[PDB]
């Protein structure tokens, strides 16, 4: 089904629900248990030298001091994920 997709005046954030860890980048941004909780963690560098990886996030809630290295089984791949935006721009 398509129909007239227009675009106005919309803002960027594109959110996406995924199932493996190994479509994750620095801008990507996931939610990650915590202290029996779930807190929207920012991805920070992969790493990728253990089975399963490991990866770094950041808790935007939290300074940068509370930043870590989590694990998959550490990562909460049931909450919508958030990905950058791209756009084509020639400028100087």
């Amino acid at each position: 089904g398509s129909h007239m997709s227009h675009d106005g005046k919309e803002e960027p954030g594109i959110a996406k629900k995924i199932n493996s860890v190994d479509d994750i980048i620095i801008k990507c941004q996931c939610w990650v248990q915590k202290n029996d909780e779930e807190r929207l963690a920012e991805i920070l560098s992969i790493n990728t030298r253990k089975a399963p990886p490991k990866f770094y996030v950041h808790y935007v809630n939290y300074n940068k001091r509370l930043d870590e290295w989590i694990t998959t089984d550490r990562i909460n791949l049931d909450k919508e994920v958030l990905y950058p935006k791209l756009k084509a721009t020639d400028e100087d």
